[PDB]
């Protein structure tokens, strides 16, 4: 009852200094007056959410009782409503480019189609995530592709994460000298990663990491009515990774169903972390549109993960969200733990890249003498990996010239870690930004600004062959009483996964022009 | 019985090498003759400790009847004695400067009074050891600081530690070839606290560590009449870490109070360890005043946390020095086992200073932005730490055109770890050996002569609210029956940890010139 | 008896590929038509082990009852005709040297006398390990060292690692930049360790590190008589490292007996592992004598330590080749899980070179003022290791210009670890390529042709007193119910190591020219 009156009147004192500075030059003024307004405006939204938490099932009630009763004309209006809607809006994409993005409509249909033939449960569909999973993530990429204020937020909001890529090298410059230009990527992008594992750790001390995704989770929960704990995980997932998400609810993995727990293991691999997100903007990938694939993943992990594995038996687990809870005493104390938990993550990046990328050119040099045999090196893995997903390439609507040259990049994501497909991007990235020749000799040599668009949706995923020793092993160390059901999961959650980052990449497919 | 003919005139052959080298070129021989001598000489007077420990009761006990008789004499004596002694001794510093070495002396009590208004047992204070504990250190500083001898010294002492900085440079160059001056923290100075995390581990199997730790712990001990597991630690932090100095006596962790707990957290975070003792020096900070402040601290975290947090119940344990003991089998796998635990402690390091580093150009840019809001940049994170801490750095005695300059270090110091604070120390080192101005527009630029070895004793120790979060991780994995203790005592360890540093920083400001 | 229509027929289809190509082209389809035929060899060769395993007691029951009643003939045959084959052979050697190539067989035997001197079972040992033991490696080297079509093969089976030293540098290059030829150590070789520790892990996911072992192994084990888990580990000790090689047979580990335990430490320290195999290689180390020395050093731990510290109880454990399995699920799991393993082991091998090598400097400008004592300068570590293993030295059959300072490289693999030594070789190595003055002043600035192959072998072991520290850790890890077994085995395991590597090192000497 004492502490209150010190904390109160200097964030009051601090509303003082909001008000100061809005009168004059209120123009360089407007971060902070947005933030503010609304950092006020949501503890009012939340301070009523439990306080008028009585008129929340007062007001709600006697609609809902009438929505039922019309359920039964509202399921043949709005269920009809909405295709009438996408016809509508399919006879203005083709005015975008007619050739590819009904490609990729008709890409995402055949996901749909490739996981519902290919799930285990198809006549145990509830297509009422797997639908608007979907739906979810269209409604929020026509807002913050298509429509042009929310152009305008994630590109500032991508284009301020990369004043953090300069944040960084106060350090990098210091802990390994000022030719930390040299050995670009050890010394600059591996702190990048530092940096964002000791933010990452401040964000979910303050609560701020932790209120976030009871935001986007709530608004993916109802919407989709999966379980409790899921809608925290798959959300959870656009910051954290696939190792930190399940250990957000680990005293309620031991309780969780078979397919809520492949849910939780399909949203690790079909999203990535905050921590390696400045990672792939350092490499030179787009962070206006990484950070919208990150984003847009976690209705795809609802949309992919129920329709690929559903549940059938019963959620046993509500409000786990708020049972979240962290730890860390202090703020530096969590910047220190976030940065100390970044030991072991910078050092299996690091020899994952050196043991991935050596199999590159171990497997374009034995398949290049296994290809010597019938008179023909340039057989290369990089080739053979274009042929394997020039399926999923053009499913996805990449243009036939560069639908070979993408497809390395989902071979690069599937057999080996993103980091090797997104550099292998950013070779590309960073070459047509010069101006190049397309063709050398018969070499693509790059993409596209279209399909680097795609490439960079159909990356934005932890859903390796490689991480599912580590998801297994990092859910076991969780929960060990479940790992017949962890194990027996997570080659479906792989493809639940990867398909879950398609399903989002075929929406850059859809909104390219 | 047979063993010790081969090991005694093996070392009875090394006396016969002694005196060989003595007689030719004695100027040359300066070094083995007073080593060997003392060496002969320390273990008479180890092996006379316990023979002679029937007489060592016999001949103390005539007097200390007596002592007790004339204590109704000698406590107004000699408790008047060194008052007289002060301020006699106070007319004999204002010749050296009057203007800042009487406001160290007028800082040294505030210091006291900072601890003892804000102590939770004010009126428990036992104050032989708090009165003592400065009485050491200003006995200890008035011998290696003001005198000649003492002097030369801690220099030479200093001198050859800064050899050792040579000697890792075999290593070093081959680990990360001759191009290791190139990124040179993470490629010249982390192989020091490699190295010296080889050495200490060698000393501390070789009992020489802890022989250092028992001789300067009895010492410290008698005087302060501390608990004596609380004089092994405290002594003990002059060479191992926070986080290894409870470990000396992590038997008997359960079993000490919470004063014996606290002055064990505090003493770790009021000193350095030898492991980065030389990454200190090789930034430029002068290494015969870092020696001197990590001998100092140990009597100051006496008088600094028994002030802080006296002790009530009963010191419970005796003889614990003793019954410390090591492991390793031989000298080269505790050579290896030094180097093996320097894996995550240049590693930790390393990424703090990534994460901290740019956590200053975070705030530097972040707090430059909310100050452009008011028409003011250069409004920095840095400039805010000199006005916070500018009562404590002008109450060391430093000049006020460089106490807006050090009150940076102490801001670095307590808010990120301490070598964020020693190479910007160590930027304004090299930059005044340099012959520069000081003024460039209006920027101080570089400290002193003077200032510069007060901010070396202000910053000797691990008294960041960073290490809060390891030492009770690291006191919690030692004794986890004393969870509720530790947790409730390391706020206030900082706070006496932190003045403790600058209780030593205090007395190089009374001894400047 | 669905999945092998898929699995057989496509690897019936690489039948195909094998035939089709063979036709057009064969001699560039040489390694192919040679690997596929013999695997088609092996597959046979084991399918019908276990097929006609009952013919394999009927066929092998005749001659052996006969060759019981004919032993006691045979033993005063087979017995006598191999001394005559020796005796014979060395009319044939003094051809090639006739200097130091006797010298060697007279090492040979001294280094049998040095070990069955200073066992501690001297009429217990059973000497038909210990003379087949090194029976073994001597047929195997005068294959592969004196024989022509041998020479070809471990040469190109040596030139094919040493392409996989160039399969790093898409990794090395990527991580650490273009610029990655600088820092040669850390950055170019320390990712040959991960490289090698990833294909490590892969060729045991794969069951072909665990086949070799089995078929090394059995040879090795019928001909020798030891244990059943300790041919597995002795063989195993080729590829995996010394703390590896336990964790084949680790629930087998409390069952086995003393000596049982000290030939499977031994071997352990008699031997290199094929991580850090090409970290050698890149120093400039011949790859074809350093694969070869660490093929014969298998046996040599056999005859070393079933000499040194012979077995008398009970062998109790039969069948644990067949019994040893994994784990990974797929196999870029175990990719990663030996790049992620990989952490911790190219950190210890660089903090290590920085702890020793840094110990060199220390050592031989400590020395040097204890050698400026008597006027004598020079006197450093070097120069003592060389007048210390003098005798081991010259005992194997070097040079005597040579002598001296090939025992360094003893004295640098003994106290310090073996990488110390083998780019101080490497450095004496790649100045002999060059063509240089053997003594500038006095310094014999390099070796030979001949005593680099010999101190090849006399170093392919982890034989340094450094790691008795992390083999019994590394055993009372797996078996802690042995802890006063294992300590009281490992120094006598190093001796018994260092001689093993020794004993190798010799049959060079004898095979030298």
């Amino acid at each position: 009852t004492l502490r209150h009156i010190i904390w109160g009147i200097l964030l009051a004192g601090y509303l003082v200094m909001v008000i100061s500075a809005c009168v004059l030059n209120f123009h360089r003024a407007l971060p902070l007056f947005v933030i503010t307004v609304a950092a006020i405006f949501f503890v009012v939204w939340d301070h009523l959410m439990a306080k008028y938490e009585h008129r929340i099932d007062e007001m709600l009630s006697p609609g809902r009782r009438l929505l039922n009763s019309h359920w039964f004309w509202l399921k043949w209006v709005i269920w009809s409503s909405l295709v009438l809607a996408v016809i509508f809006w399919l006879a203005f994409d083709t005015a975008k480019l007619g050739q590819q993005q009904l490609v990729s409509f008709g890409g995402l249909i055949m996901y749909i189609v490739l996981l519902f033939l290919f799930s285990k449960y198809p006549t145990r569909v509830y297509w009422r995530p797997v639908l608007w999973g979907i739906g979810l993530q269209f409604l929020l990429g026509l807002l913050i592709l298509r429509t042009d204020p929310g152009f305008i937020a994630f590109d500032w909001l991508g284009r301020q994460v990369q004043t953090f890529l300069e944040y960084t090298d106060a350090g990098a410059s210091f802990v390994f000298g000022e030719k930390y230009k040299d050995h670009f990527f050890a010394f600059k992008v591996l702190p990048i990663v530092v940096f964002f594992s000791t933010v990452m750790s401040m964000l979910y001390y303050l609560g701020l990491m932790q209120w976030i995704i009871r935001k986007v989770g709530w608004i993916m929960l109802v919407t989709t009515g999966s379980s409790p704990i899921e809608s925290v995980v798959a959300s959870g997932n656009i910051f954290v990774g696939q190792t930190e998400s399940p250990l957000l609810v680990r005293p309620y993995l031991p309780y969780i169903t078979k397919s809520e727990l492949h849910a939780i293991m399909t949203a690790g691999f079909s999203t990535i972390a905050g921590s390696v997100l400045g990672a792939y903007i350092s490499f030179g990938v787009p962070s206006s549109h990484l950070l919208t694939a990150s984003v847009m993943s976690a209705p795809a992990s609802l949309a992919a993960a129920k329709l690929f594995w559903p549940e059938t038996e019963k959620p046993k687990i509500t409000l786990k969200n708020a049972m979240k809870m962290e730890d860390s005493g202090n703020l530096l104390e969590a910047a220190t733990q976030g940065a100390s938990s970044s030991i072991s993550l910078v050092a299996n990046i690091a020899v994952n890249l050196i043991a991935f990328l050596a199999l590159l050119s171990f497997m374009n040099s034995a398949l290049s003498w296994f290809g010597n045999m019938f008179d023909y090196p340039q057989l290369s893995f990089e080739l053979i990996c274009s042929y394997i997903f020039m399926p999923f390439s053009f499913m996805m609507g990449v243009e036939w010239q560069d639908s070979f040259m993408v497809a390395r990049l989902i071979g690069y994501k599937t057999f080996f870690n993103e980091f090797v497909a997104y550099e292998h991007l950013s070779k590309w990235i960073h070459l047509r930004k010069e101006g190049g020749p397309k063709f050398v000799n018969g070499v693509q040599q790059y993409i596209s600004i279209r399909s680097e668009i795609i490439a960079t949706y159909a990356l934005c995923g932890f859903a390796n062959i490689g991480s599912l020793g580590i998801v297994i092993g990092g859910l076991t160390s969780m929960a060990p009483s479940r790992k017949r059901d962890i194990a027996s999961g997570a080659v479906r959650a792989l493809i639940a996964g990867t398909v879950a980052c398609f399903m989002t990449a075929c929406i850059a497919g859809i909104l390219s022009s």
